[PDB]
């Protein structure tokens, strides 16, 4: 299929604001319980880049330096919506990442692709 | 293809301890990079379950309660190494895991599997 076919579309991704303090981020990541979430700006067309989870553990240790979203802001990959989906596995291998932000042919986000979601289908 | 054949064997296995601190579990969860870890008890044959690492997040809230290990645990799940690769896939697709202790045939801890690493193997 394509890669718009099997992606979790705009209004349903699970984002988080560049603004937001941890607490508030926090709330949000413990309860969606997902990995990795786009961070935006004013809105979800607008996509800063991607927070794991995961890289916010070494701001629990006691001795840690001070968290910020800059801290661990990564850069976002984007994806045409008629990406084929062989292509978008082939990419999330080679590349070793597994989210992809999908855009329409506006510049638009349309929504985002996982590995995961290709392998459950294959 | 067994499990025998894709499993990471227990000397290479990351555990965390089941007294250990949260500075601690953090050091060994940060430098290794892993999303699970059994957790253990004497030694690695004594598993008494597995952590999620982003079960640790509630911990990083302001108004949190201290961490135990006792309030993250989960239930470790225990499989041949003689299952085949295929039966293990369903099982982990029908329970709903992703980690798996493996032991031989004298019930000792021979490793971990992971559907990582089995659907790894069919791409
Ligand atoms: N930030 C997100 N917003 C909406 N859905 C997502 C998000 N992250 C992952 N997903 C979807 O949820 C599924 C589970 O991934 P994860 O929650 O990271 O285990 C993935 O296959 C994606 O389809
Ligand atoms: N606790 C662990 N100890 C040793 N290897 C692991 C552990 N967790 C995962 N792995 C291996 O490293 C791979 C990547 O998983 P992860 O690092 O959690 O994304 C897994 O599929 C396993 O093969």
């Amino acid at each position: 299929q394509r890669v718009r076919d099997i992606m979790i579309p705009r209004s349903q991704m699970i984002t988080l604001k560049r603004n937001q303090t941890l607490d508030e981020c926090l709330d949000v990541i413990i309860e969606s319980a997902h990995s990795r979430f786009p961070v935006i700006s004013e809105d979800k067309d607008h996509i800063e880049g991607i927070l794991m989870a995961k890289d916010l553990l070494p701001f629990m240790r006691s001795d840690a330096e001070a968290f910020s979203m800059d801290k661990v802001l990564r850069t976002a990959v984007v994806v045409p919506e008629s990406k084929r989906v062989d292509r978008m596995l082939k990419e999330f291998r080679s590349q070793r990442y597994h989210m992809a932000i999908v855009i329409d042919e506006f510049g638009g986000v349309s929504g985002l692709v996982t590995i995961e979601d290709i392998l459950e289908l294959i």
